[PDB]
């Protein structure tokens, strides 16, 4: 089991370089956030990457130099799409396969010339945190990626970032129709949280008897801090400890998801909640 942090959108507003949670040992798995606009393309990781190409996409020097220094150390480090808010649709289905050879040239091992935001780093993959209600395009997006990643050199990984009710109304098609490796389920902001009607029994469902990948690994994911999110942040280390052991109990467990880093890296509770977090899933 893992450990999977957002990075990018300093939610704490103390968001450190990627290498430094890379460095940490408290996760596994970061989530680079976000490519929130498309097909034509946009970067935003808030105070992380502000120099530009001509002409006015991001140019990452420091986080591309990190995805290597996190990938050496055994991290994965994924791009996500989406986000709530931000600017980005596809049309249809054609345009969605498209721009499956778009993130292959400009972020994998695609040897199409384009502008790259992290020069010669790659990514392992993507995650799909759509947030806009609009489902058309992803699992075309999905399925030509899969085809795509055969001439590339390492394993890649596709993750989805739905909500916790089910069916989400963002991401529902493309986890019901392609190959993912992993869901990370916000259970906050949402009736479904832990404390709220807790429903990871329908995504354990989904996973079993839905997935068209019967070996999909769910994630719990949560808020890093009571600032982090409205509602569904998790202080009591009882609850947690008492949740993970009713969940981890199934081959689909694959650990907890955290927005974000900056959060639950400076969240001390005096021990950061990533430690925290990291030490109860150990056991
Ligand atoms: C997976 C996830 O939590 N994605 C988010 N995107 N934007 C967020 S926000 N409203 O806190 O800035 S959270």
């Amino acid at each position: 089991t893992n450990i999977a942090v957002y990075w990018g959108q300093n939610s704490a507003g103390t968001q450190e370089s990627l290498a430094t949670y890379c460095e940490s040992s408290d996760a596994d798995i970061f989530l680079l956030s976000f490519l929130n606009q498309f097909p034509t393309l946009g970067l935003n990781f808030a105070n992380a990457c502000s120099d530009t190409f001509s002409d006015g996409l991001l140019h990452c020097t420091q986080i591309a130099e990190d995805i290597e220094t996190c990938q050496s150390l055994g991290k994965k480090v994924l791009l996500s799409l989406g986000g709530a808010s931000g600017s980005y649709l596809f049309s249809d289905d054609s345009q969605a396969e498209t721009f499956a050879q778009t993130l292959w040239d400009t972020f994998g091992e695609g040897t199409g010339a384009s502008e790259r935001p992290f020069d010669s780093a790659v990514v392992d993959g993507f995650d799909f945190d759509i947030e806009n209600n609009n489902e058309v395009g992803y699992s075309a997006l999905a399925t030509k990626l899969r085809t795509l990643f055969a001439e590339g050199t390492k394993q890649y990984y596709l993750s989805a970032a739905p909500q916790c009710p089910y069916p989400d109304a963002s991401v529902g098609d493309l986890l019901e129709n392609a190959d993912i490796d992993f869901a990370f389920i916000q259970f906050y902001n949402n009736y479904c949280s832990v404390s709220g009607q807790f429903n990871w029994d329908t995504w354990l469902t989904y996973a079993q008897t839905v997935s068209p990948n019967k070996n999909i690994k769910l994630f719990l994911g949560l808020p890093g801090s009571a600032s982090a999110a409205g509602s569904g942040y998790i202080s009591d280390t009882s609850l947690l400890e008492s949740t993970i052991a009713d969940i981890a109990s199934s081959s689909s467990f694959g650990g907890i998801a955290l927005w974000d880093a900056s959060q639950a890296f400076s969240n001390e509770l005096g021990e950061p909640y990533v430690e925290i977090l990291k030490n109860l899933l150990t056991s």
